[PDB]
């Protein structure tokens, strides 16, 4: 039997300096790092695609 | 005594369909036509220039 070593799961920091593992939970808890004021979306497609 | 005609001041539109002659007063009163969410300002220059 060969021993399986462990590499600890890294944590990615988020807003306010709060570090979590999953992207989803960190984003839904503390929010993203930098504040962009919004997204001015541009859409290139048909009218049905735009709808 | 030559006749001097008058041409009526043209009104520039603003937010909510409110027309005012002065761009400054119309902007302060009603605001721009479209709502960009913010300005992601970028500055190239010296540190004194940044300050």
């Amino acid at each position: 039997m060969k021993e399986l070593i462990y590499i600890e799961e890294p944590s990615i920091l988020f807003a306010h300096g709060q570090k979590c593992t999953d992207p989803r939970d960190g984003l839904a808890l503390f929010g993203p790092l930098n504040q962009i004021y919004g997204i001015k979306s541009g859409v290139v497609g048909t009218q049905k695609g735009l709808q």
